[PDB]
């Protein structure tokens, strides 16, 4: 009997259909505790303590964990982040320079904290010129509603909640084009991978299989009503927002997974960790993170 705790996050993306369908549990035979986390920092803590065995991390929390030598490996990509993550601001902030002196919320060390710092650098704004505050996404929504922040760099469901009355100043497709791309990945603890390698393979299979029909034809996938409703329920967003969110990333075929896990992910961790170090967020980094990536489960 195998028990596994999976830390998941709120991005509306096609693999959530397999989560809703319980496919990983059914195919693997394991009892699966799917636990929602608000952002990647708390997932890193839970992976490090052993309370979570498989977790969904943004590339920035991944780089923090790898720099701390947490015994985890990326074993598949979830998505290449685009405008599903965005900087949404009060409508009177009209230009990047208007951010000076404003209060902008991000969950610390998340991909949107990272992207905010990369965007400020691109715009020639020192981070200390902005009051960057640490809040988790539910608290960001509450602070926005009360007028206590001027904007936030967020993912769903906060990004769409804020965009209802706000303006998108930049997004992670643009920030990626500026040279700071971000990813969402799935990681596994070494001790779990050692003990239950076929369960890890079953997790990868369920996620990869679920994304392929979307990749093959996005519009056909999006018109199957149960695909929309499953993502709306698990992400906590209205059905009307699901298509724009799903199209706000790209996803990987099995061939792309193997290719990305054999070099590109390592390079992504190296570069992400180095920028975090330059920004003062990690004290020390390595020139190689191959211990933190594997293609053996895809």
């Amino acid at each position: 009997m195998v028990n596994v705790t999976v830390a998941y996050q709120t991005s509306a993306e096609p693999a959530k259909v397999a989560q809703a369908d319980n496919t990983f549990a059914k195919e693997s035979g394991a009892t699966v505790d799917w636990r929602k986390f608000d952002s990647g920092a708390s997932i890193v803590r839970a992976l490090a303590s052993g309370d979570v065995q498989i977790g969904n991390l943004g590339s920035s929390p991944l780089a923090v964990a790898a720099s701390q030598q947490v015994p985890i490996e990326v074993f598949l990509l979830a998505s290449k982040l685009g405008n599903s993550e965005a900087l949404v601001v009060k409508k009177t902030i009209s230009k990047p320079e208007d951010l000076i002196g404003k209060r902008i919320a991000v969950p610390f060390i998340s991909t949107t904290h990272y992207s905010l710092l990369a965007a400020l650098k691109h715009w020639g704004i020192k981070p200390g010129q902005v009051e960057i505050v640490n809040l988790q996404p539910p608290a960001i929504i509450a602070a926005w509603q009360r007028g206590d922040i001027d904007g936030a760099y967020v993912w769903a469901p906060a990004v769409n909640a804020l965009e209802k009355d706000g303006k998108v100043l930049t997004d992670s497709e643009q920030v990626g084009q500026w040279g700071a791309p971000t990813l969402d990945v799935w990681v596994v603890r070494k001790d779990f991978a050692e003990k239950h390698p076929e369960v890890v393979k079953a997790f990868a299979k369920s996620a990869i299989d679920a994304q392929q029909p979307y990749i093959a034809n996005p519009d056909v996938w999006l018109k199957q009503p149960e695909n929309i409703s499953k993502l709306a329920r698990l992400s906590g967003v209205p059905e009307g927002d699901v298509p724009g969110l799903v199209k706000g990333n790209t996803y990987l075929t099995p061939q792309q997974q193997t290719a990305e896990l054999t070099g590109p992910v390592n390079k992504a961790i190296i570069d992400t960790a180095q920028f975090l170090k330059e920004q003062g967020k990690v004290p020390a980094v390595a020139n190689d993170y191959s211990q933190y990536v594997t293609s053996r489960f895809v």
